């Protein structure tokens, strides 16, 4: 939101807060799913390799909205947490 | 999207045999709503629940793989092609 009245001098503060696509992973997936077997131990290992980028995406995710929280005032701290509550 | 696949009645059968949560948010949250970002309290957030999500994903998959297997090959062709325009 859009529900925390952002100064415009928080804006640019927060347009400056905000790797490679996971596209060779969804690669592997496609054929584990298109195999005429299931290969589990295969399956595991594609799991374990996707565990790297969601780390590295969460880690991104939550610095960011970590910054954002911070450049917000207390009336804006707590709607911000307020609507944390209500997603999803 | 398998329903977009003009199932037969036999295939929604199979389908339907082979088919027969916020303590991480919060979890989250208190990393977020923090004066400064703990990357230490993080990444044990982040791997808590390696475990489940494991469990999960090859439960899915080996779902996924069963009914890829059920379709013809025009059926199979339009999954493959429409995986392909996706994410
Ligand atoms: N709220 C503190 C807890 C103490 C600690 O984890 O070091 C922090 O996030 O850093
Ligand atoms: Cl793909
Ligand atoms: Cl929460
Ligand atoms: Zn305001
Ligand atoms: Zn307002
Ligand atoms: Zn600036
Ligand atoms: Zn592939
Ligand atoms: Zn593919
Ligand atoms: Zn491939
Ligand atoms: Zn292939
Ligand atoms: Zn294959
Ligand atoms: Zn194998
Ligand atoms: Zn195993
Ligand atoms: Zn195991
Ligand atoms: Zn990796
Ligand atoms: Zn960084
Ligand atoms: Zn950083
Ligand atoms: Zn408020
Ligand atoms: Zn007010
Ligand atoms: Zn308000
Ligand atoms: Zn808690
Ligand atoms: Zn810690
Ligand atoms: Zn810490
Ligand atoms: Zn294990
Ligand atoms: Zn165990
Ligand atoms: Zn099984
Ligand atoms: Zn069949
Ligand atoms: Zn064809």
């Amino acid at each position: 939101f859009k529900d925390l009245n952002l100064t415009d001098a928080q804006k640019q503060q927060i347009r400056e807060i905000m790797k490679r696509p996971p596209l060779e992973e969804r690669r592997a997936m496609h054929d584990i799913i298109a195999s005429d077997t299931f290969d589990k131990v295969k399956a595991e290992a594609q799991i374990a390799k996707m565990e790297e980028q969601r780390k590295a995406n969460m880690l991104a995710l939550m610095e960011t909205q970590n910054k954002i929280y911070n450049i917000l005032t207390p009336e804006q701290k707590k709607q911000f947490n307020a609507n944390f509550e209500k997603r999803l």
